[PDB]
């Protein structure tokens, strides 16, 4: 897998972001995680976390996995990186997302994320508190 450029267009919520990719505006859904909806507990915190991470970043990159690149809703499915840091991993390490939606063709970074979840679980962070 390889990272490709994109630019922030706008924050949406904890696990969705509007990015420009290959010149075209697109909503991206972060692979392999589930943040709470904005109206759910830790939802606002998740949205804030991802907004800031993405806003502050000098450089956003997308990384498609091996499978499906767009979901049923037209959202691109990728891992997102902000200055080389995976947003999934950051969210999951803070207990602001669960590992989730792990489908067979598109699960390259499962265990990395699971490892992060375990440490958030142990620290009883946020979702785990
Ligand atoms: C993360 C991800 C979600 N989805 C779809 C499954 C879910 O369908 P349903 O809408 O039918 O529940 C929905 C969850 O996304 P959200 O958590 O953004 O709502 O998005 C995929 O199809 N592939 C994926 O890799
Ligand atoms: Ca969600």
């Amino acid at each position: 897998l390889h990272k490709e450029p994109a630019t922030l267009i706008k924050a949406i919520d904890g696990d969705t972001v509007k990015l420009m990719y290959k010149g075209q505006p697109m909503t991206f859904r972060l692979l392999l995680v589930d943040t709470p909806e904005f109206n759910e507990k830790y939802g606002p915190e998740a949205s804030a976390f991802t907004k800031k991470m993405d806003e502050n970043a000098k450089k956003i990159e997308v990384e498609f996995d091996k499978g499906q690149r767009t979901d049923k809703y037209g959202r691109g499915l990728a891992y997102i990186y902000a200055d080389g840091k995976m947003v999934e991993e950051a969210l999951v390490r803070q207990g602001l997302a669960k590992v989730a939606y792990v489908y067979k063709g598109n699960n390259t970074h499962e265990q990395l994320l699971r490892k992060a979840e375990a440490q958030a679980k142990k620290e009883k962070l946020n979702i785990w508190s």
